């Protein structure tokens, strides 16, 4: 990673975003679970949260980081990558380690092509790989449900990429509500927004 130029900054900005995030979470009794399983998924999948910096530098390689475009793309390499290492490492605590490889390199694989693009079809394409993975992630933690979404991802236009991502955020949204009640999924959304603003601020000052 350290040959990979933008890891650092990378690193710099997600702990920002999870900061935020975790403040925000840990605020509320409803919340806190949240904000602990993610610590604990930081602790105890250090390899998988190097392996997303380091896409998110080849993305800082690409886009740069001197506007709020590039930032903003940035981050969502990172948040996206991070929904499907999420099921990643669901498989690999459940040594189902070949299928969690297969997985994080389609992601990767898509990820990387759309950075030869414009930022915000960067963005419209890492958003697009993050709800790849979170519903097949909520729909029974479904690798073969992961590379399906993903290979339609990748057959996908921008414009269809980008009304992929607009259902999934949309069901998300419902699944907080449903699990946490609509005033606990409000608030964590606000702080969601603010750690992105944290990290693409982070990246742009870098
Ligand atoms: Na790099
Ligand atoms: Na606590
Ligand atoms: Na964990
Ligand atoms: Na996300
Ligand atoms: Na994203």
């Amino acid at each position: 990673l350290y040959f990979q130029s933008g890891g650092e900054a990378a690193r710099r900005a997600g702990e920002a975003f999870g900061e935020v995030l975790d403040a925000g979470d840990r605020a509320n009794p409803a919340l806190q679970p949240i904000a602990d399983e993610n610590r604990r998924f930081v602790r105890d999948h250090a390899d998988l949260v190097e392996r997303i910096y380091a896409l998110a530098a080849e993305a800082i390689a690409r886009l740069g980081t001197a506007d709020p475009a590039a930032a903003a793309a940035v981050v969502a390499v990172m948040l996206g990558l991070l929904n499907v290492a999420r099921l990643a490492a669901h498989l690999r605590d459940q040594g189902r380690d070949a299928e969690a490889e297969e997985l994080l390199a389609l992601a990767e694989e898509i990820l990387r092509a759309a950075l030869a693009g414009t930022p915000e079809e960067v963005t419209t394409t890492a958003r697009a790989v993050g709800q790849a993975a979170w519903l097949a992630f909520v729909a029974g933690r479904s690798v073969e449900l992961a590379l399906e979404n993903l290979r339609k991802v990748k057959e996908a236009n921008l414009e269809e990429r980008r009304a992929f991502a607009e259902e999934g955020e949309a069901a998300s949204v419902r699944w907080l509500a449903d699990t946490y009640g609509a005033e606990a999924a409000a608030a964590h959304l606000a702080a969601y927004a603010a750690g992105v603003a944290a990290a693409v601020a982070i990246l742009q000052a870098s």
